């Protein structure tokens, strides 16, 4: 793009210098695919494309966010279609699938403490940006290397999540007044938060086993809640259930979590 032009965008860059090919995941997360940016011999992943106004919306909210635990936007091709939006390639994975494949001794207690503290960290600033995240959960988490994880958001409801109020909600991971009164808030994110910890500290099983959706609401409001994972630390335990409080207020703000995992990762690594 021209430097001088009204129409200036930094993040436009030239189809061209990107090698698509094939889908990425086996077709998991859609339209994506595998991609090499030419004049990097770099490997990224390249989300394709009336959604266009959807799409081109999300674009626009990567632009204004940056964190070294949130997926990194590199550039895009919104210029004519077909639209493009690249981001960098995480080696992994996603996380959830990771959780379950794992070689568990590598995979240790201190590692999953770290992953937790970085996805605070992420929703901190998500937190502070006043974005909400409105679908956290491991599935739309990534892995690199050394145990690095960033957030991500797959839009993954249109590719877990079953029809509610109009649209498609992973009950399992949707708080009381989003599911009831559809009110997302950061809260909302505070509540998945705790619902990904029970997910990290069980190596990826899926929430609430066996209890059908249509029985989860009643129960949250009658007071029950998921239990203690084996080998999941009282601390953290104890974290999950301050981020499942009934009343959203009552809820931790992010910058409290994340302060709470420091805390726990340096006294258990050292
Ligand atoms: C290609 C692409 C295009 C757009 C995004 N967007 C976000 O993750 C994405 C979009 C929007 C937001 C934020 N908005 C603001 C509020 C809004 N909600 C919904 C109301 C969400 C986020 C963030 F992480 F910040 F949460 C991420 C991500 C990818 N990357 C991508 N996609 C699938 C699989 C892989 C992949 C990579 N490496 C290895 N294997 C797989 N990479």
């Amino acid at each position: 793009m021209d430097p001088s032009s009204p129409n200036y965008d930094k993040w436009e860059m030239e189809r061209t210098d990107i090698t698509m090919k094939h889908k990425l995941g086996g077709g998991q997360y859609g339209e994506v695919y595998e991609g090499v940016w030419k004049k990097y011999s770099l490997t990224v992943a390249v989300k394709t494309l009336m959604e266009v106004e959807e799409f081109l919306k999300e674009a626009a909210v990567m632009k204004e966010i940056k964190h070294p635990n949130l997926v990194q936007l590199l550039g895009v091709c919104t210029r004519e279609p077909p639209f493009y939006i690249i981001t960098e390639f995480m080696t992994y994975g996603n996380l959830l699938d990771y959780l379950r494949e794992c070689n568990r001794q590598e995979v240790n207690a201190v590692v999953l403490l770290y992953m937790a503290t970085q996805i605070s960290s992420a929703m901190e600033y998500l937190e502070k940006k006043n974005f909400i995240h409105r679908d956290l959960a491991a599935r739309n988490c990534l892995v690199g290397e050394n145990h690095l994880v960033k957030v991500a958001d797959f839009g993954l409801s249109r590719l877990t999540y079953t029809a509610h109020a109009g649209a498609k909600f992973p009950i399992k991971w949707t708080a009381p007044e989003s599911l009831a009164y559809n009110k997302f808030s950061i809260k909302s994110d505070v509540w998945a938060f705790g619902v990904l910890l029970w997910e990290i500290a069980t190596y990826g099983m899926s929430p609430y086993p066996g209890i059908d959706l249509s029985q989860v609401y009643e129960l949250l409001e009658k007071d029950y809640r998921m239990e203690r994972p084996e080998g999941c630390p009282e601390k953290v335990y104890e974290l999950m259930r301050a981020c499942w409080q009934w009343n959203p207020s009552d809820r931790p703000s992010f910058a409290e979590i994340h302060q709470a995992f420091e805390t726990m990762f340096q006294e258990s690594s050292i």
